[PDB]
């Protein structure tokens, strides 16, 4: 019994698709927030306590770019908020302590009966993930905050790949062969659980084609860390992975199995 587990036994096909949680969305403000620039908050309505993710678009993105994995992610079982950053022009760094404050954010609402995600959130559950510099903004936050349980770096970008050498949460990188995300994933630590999947834009992870295979991945990262469900390993790191991997996928690494 994983206390964590939600949603039906997986296939590939309910991977490639909305999920079985009708999900609501709400705007979180700037005036409501000072650690980021508010955004777009995805949520289940079903009861219960669900992990947290913080998503970070890119450099001049919004979180309306990033919508695909509110909903994609949130339906499958999680409370998703979709960051705006403070400025469109805020680097990782800043793009990684937004993901952290908009963690905590979720953690507080969790605790408030004003709020719709009133105790929906396992507050000990949090991810990250984000497009671009919001990417390298997701694996800083990993990096500075290993109690995460997963982190999603989507065609990351960073000034430095040296700064990744001491990540140690379970860390999925997606890159796009026409595009920086190799050695970012060759810096991580071989000790820390990682994954890197090469599709064959910049922004081909972005709202981006491959969003059935991406997303199927992503979810399955996040049920396999976040909820601890081993129910997807064949998803990471087995039989179907592989016939991902073997396809739309130019190349792929990781240190399976988990």
């Amino acid at each position: 019994f994983n206390p964590y587990q939600k949603g039906p036994d997986p296939t590939a096909s309910a991977l490639e698709r909305n999920g079985p949680f009708a999900i609501r969305s709400t705007s979180v403000s700037r005036t409501s927030v000072s650690g980021f620039g508010g955004g777009r908050l995805y949520y289940p309505t079903a009861s219960g306590t669900y992990g947290a993710i913080a998503v970070s678009p890119g450099f001049t993105g919004t979180s309306s770019t990033m919508t695909f994995w509110g909903e994609r992610l949130a339906s499958h079982g999680f409370v998703v908020l979709v960051i705006d950053t403070i400025t469109l022009y805020d680097q990782p760094d800043s793009r990684a302590r937004q993901l952290k404050a908009a963690l905590d954010y979720l953690a507080t609402q969790n605790g408030r009966s004003s709020s719709p995600i009133y105790r929906k959130v396992d507050t000990s559950r949090r991810a990250v993930a984000g497009h671009a510099m919001g990417g390298g903004g997701s694996l800083l936050a990993a990096r500075d905050n290993p109690s995460y349980k997963a982190a999603i770096p989507m065609a990351p970008w960073a000034t430095s790949s040296t700064a990744f050498r001491t990540v140690s949460v379970p860390t999925m990188i997606f890159g796009c062969q026409d595009d920086s995300a190799i050695p970012i994933y060759n810096a991580i630590p071989n000790s820390t659980r990682k994954n890197y999947v090469e599709i064959r834009d910049h922004l081909c992870v972005m709202n981006g084609g491959h969003d059935a295979t991406l997303g199927k991945l992503g979810i399955s990262w996040m049920k396999r860390f976040v909820d601890n469900d081993t129910r997807y390993s064949p998803f990471v790191c087995g039989a179907e992975y592989n016939r991902v991997v073997s396809s739309e996928v130019s190349r792929s690494y990781n240190n399976c199995p988990y």
